[PDB]
């Protein structure tokens, strides 16, 4: 599914993301925008290290979900990577919460540092009633 912006914002709020480990809803929205365009079916293969990024947060198969064909996979979310291509994002959010429980937090995604860190991100939640 491709979420609309305020639909996603209200879904992430209800799933407990606002302020999780100190990260505002507008930062999560900026991360999802630049990672996938709010598309749950996004996948990106990294030819370089043979891993794939899945779903709305583009979570990688070397460390977080298992796809069976990533060498050096760890599966820290204890999830099949196909659970990150569902239209329902509850499992994607459970795993994104696991990623930011490591010391790096949201910086784990370089897209967040390039497009969201030290920028005005208020625009992503404006008008959504969150």
């Amino acid at each position: 599914k491709v979420f609309e912006r305020c639909e996603l914002a209200r879904t992430l709020k209800r799933l407990g993301m606002d302020g999780y480990r100190g990260i505002s809803l507008a930062n999560w929205m900026c991360l999802a925008k630049w990672e996938s365009g709010y598309n749950t079916r996004a996948t990106n293969y990294n030819a370089g290290d043979r891993s794939t990024d899945y779903g709305i947060f583009q979570i990688n198969s070397r460390y977080w979900c298992n796809d069976g064909k990533t060498p050096g996979a760890v599966n820290a979310c204890h999830l099949s990577c196909s659970a990150l291509l569902q239209d329902n994002i509850a499992d994607a959010v459970a795993c994104a919460k696991r990623v930011v429980r490591d010391p790096q937090g949201i910086r784990a995604w370089v897209a967040w540092r390039n497009r969201c860190q030290n920028r005005d991100v208020r625009q992503y939640v404006q008008g959504c009633g969150v």
